[PDB]
């Protein structure tokens, strides 16, 4: 039977967090043909290592920048590799599903995708998507702790895609978000996430700033060294994970937020997200930002909408904050955890994007040639900047004020006019990637 | 120590199987460069799947098309993307793989590649190539049985490696292609290999002609169906074989060589190949060539070269050409079993090579960029005519006689002028990658 949740459809005046300008007439309905296509046509992933279906990300992205109809074609039509035909549902599979046992066996395998699709359709019409969101990710059940890991996968995919359809309250998109985290292949992260909270827990480890902890990572050899630039897509499951999983989660153990913490660790992970991507560069060098730690910045501002969510517990929102940052470190460790200086984003002269206020780079933005992460991390920062207005820097939080815009500069003006496999450096730690990077 | 083996030099006048051409003055110095170069500088995998450095394969593919000095140049430069610092070597590891139980405990692990190059360096300065590529590959121990698996993994690129090393008689690109063959990552073809020789060797299986064995795959829907397409450089592994690896080892069991017959299963296995490659087009569509076919013709001058081996005994020869054929069939069902039709090649008209004989092809491929993929395959192609001369096409013999060249210029015309991503279509029985293709 046709499901009233499986159609998306977008109405009412909200445009996203971060957004400036209003989209002109006739962008919303193109905005609700082109996500329903993409929703009833297409997997969420088009090849087994960093295969995830971007068209949602890049044309909400888009939308909240004030993107016009022929902005919202471009991004959809920029994403044309990322759209593969959505698998066959097994209808069986799907009635199986809501025993437990057997939904957390069918977890971790990529095929299963439009399986979970069906069955969160099917629970979302029934109980609606907060309540199913709460019983799947928040609930402490057996599966409900295996789909809280399964969030962070793949450079936070999974938190990205759910974010998205919980900012707009698109029950559907909820429904690819769950689905997303359900068949998400594991990278060994969950048992990293469970030594690290039962470290924390423990009452034996001294919490300390975030900062501190990107630093004993970059300090430590066997972590630092754990991830080989080889291994690509798998450094996080075959070298951190592999050769450093306990070492790096007695560090990430540190990170810990008390019960009136939750806005001020959301502007720590966001401000050493930033601060990674902006201080990771080299002398002589043209400014990049890492792949990665534009995921760790893309991310933050889900942080941020989770953490106004009304029917979700203060409990839980610090919950996803502190396991975030704590996988900020693991994906530092994978990119060889390179030396940071907040000298770089300071002494940064903007070239293309050089005397534009936010309003003129959301607009270079929406008709730059993109798969969407162009339009993520300019709006990300653009949140960051509300999130931590009248915060400065200090010794715990390396990007503040004038840096938020100044990073968004950065990614524009080293990532525009370029193919998608120059856009972002694939490890900044890793010295021979540099070799492949313009001389100043 | 220094080694002799870890010196490449080419020198007289040899210049590979299917040459026409002489290169120009000045190529074999700068063939010799590269070529050391490369052995020295440059690891065999840049990444975890389809990750093989095809350096050497491109600079001696155009050396024996007759390319001059700059064709080597642009070759080596085209192979930047495969060009990634060799790995250090644990001389302690090089010691320790003396012992057999060791030797294979370390395999099928990438990141030994530098380790059993040293290794096999050693070996090949003690006892010379020959000795050891019979010790290590043919000799029966529990170590060659598994490295003979190795031989044809990754659509063949350890035989390719060591093939060519054999074809120059190179002895440090001998030890190049056993290090290639040692540390391959395993896609469990091992298994299928043993199932299908065992089922071969018991007397309860008639022998086939392979044109009826690719026919069985494709009508078999259990093994067409086996590999996904999402699944990409990980179809044999967790398709073909993950599903379908008991009912495709009784298929290729039915391949068969009898003790005379190593020449006619050489031209059997290759015009099989080319048949593949020349056969899976689609009505309105431009003539695309597969990626996976194409390494199984690339591959097949190799066994002919092998054939010629007068330190191998005919069993090993016939050995392994019942292997390659009986891979080729899974490699068939990895692209979903397309159906095949003689006509495609028949009715081909040349665009591109229009008018062009094998000596003004051979200058066009010297001079275009590409990995090495198109020289490779005219090459093949031209010494598939030299093999199977004075053989017509037949109910078994599906390509031959002017089949040959005509497959060559397709492969030129459907390649020629595009970036590399575009050249080969990724898995001709998916009806959706021909939705990415020109429309005649
Ligand atoms: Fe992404
Ligand atoms: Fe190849």
């Amino acid at each position: 039977t046709v499901l009233a949740t499986s159609r998306l459809h977008i109405e009412g005046d909200f445009r996203g967090y971060g957004s400036l300008d209003k989209s002109p007439p006739g962008a919303l309905e193109t905005l609700n043909r082109l996500m329903q296509n993409n929703h009833d046509e297409f997997d969420m992933f088009w090849r087994p290592d960093a295969g995830h279906n971007h068209t949602a990300h890049s044309l909400l992205s888009v939308y909240a920048l004030g993107g016009s109809s022929a902005d919202l074609e471009r991004a959809y039509r920029d994403d044309d590799p990322h759209q593969v035909p959505i698998g066959a549902v097994d209808h069986s599979v799907v009635a199986s599903l809501k025993d437990p046992r057997i939904f957390i066996h069918r977890m971790q395998r990529l095929d299963q995708y439009s399986n979970y699709l069906r069955f969160f359709e099917e629970r979302i019409e029934a109980r609606g998507w907060k309540a199913v969101v709460v019983e799947y990710l928040f609930s402490r059940s057996d599966a409900a702790e295996a789909m809280l890991g399964q969030l962070f996968e793949g450079a936070y995919h999974p938190l990205i895609q759910l974010g998205f359809g919980i900012e707009f309250e698109l029950p559907g998109l909820v429904a690819e978000g769950l689905a997303h985290c359900a068949a998400h292949d594991a990278a060994n992260i969950i048992p990293f996430f469970q030594k690290a909270e039962k470290l924390a827990k423990s009452g034996s480890v001294a919490p300390a700033p975030l900062v501190e902890l990107y630093k004993e990572v970059r300090d430590t050899e066997k972590i630092r060294l754990a991830a080989k630039m080889t291994q690509g897509p798998v450094r996080v499951r075959d070298g951190v994970m592999g050769e450093a999983q306990d070492d790096i989660a007695a560090v990430a153990a540190k990170f810990q937020v008390g019960p009136d913490g939750l806005k001020q660790a959301i502007i720590e992970t966001t401000s050493c997200a930033a601060y990674s991507c902006g201080g990771a560069q080299r002398p002589g060098k043209v400014a990049k930002v890492d792949f990665f730690f534009m995921h760790m910045v893309t991310s933050s501002i889900f942080l941020s909408i989770l953490a106004r969510q009304d029917w979700l517990e203060t409990e839980d929102k610090i919950r996803l904050v502190e396991w975030k940052g704590r996988l900020d470190l693991v994906w530092y460790a994978a990119s060889s955890a390179p030396a940071l200086d907040r000298k770089w984003l300071e002494q940064y002269q903007p070239t293309l994007s050089a005397g534009m206020d936010w309003r003129a780079l959301y607009r270079a933005v929406t008709v730059e040639p993109d798969d969407g992460h162009l339009a993520k991390i300019v709006r990300s920062l653009k949140w960051a900047e509300e999130e931590a207005k009248g915060v400065e820097t200090s010794e715990t939080i390396p990007v503040a004020g004038s840096g938020w815009f100044k990073l968004a500069q950065m990614a524009y003006d080293s990532t525009a006019h370029l193919p998608i496999p120059a856009k972002w450096i694939m490890g900044a730690g890793y010295d021979f990637l540099w070799t492949r990077v313009d001389s100043l």
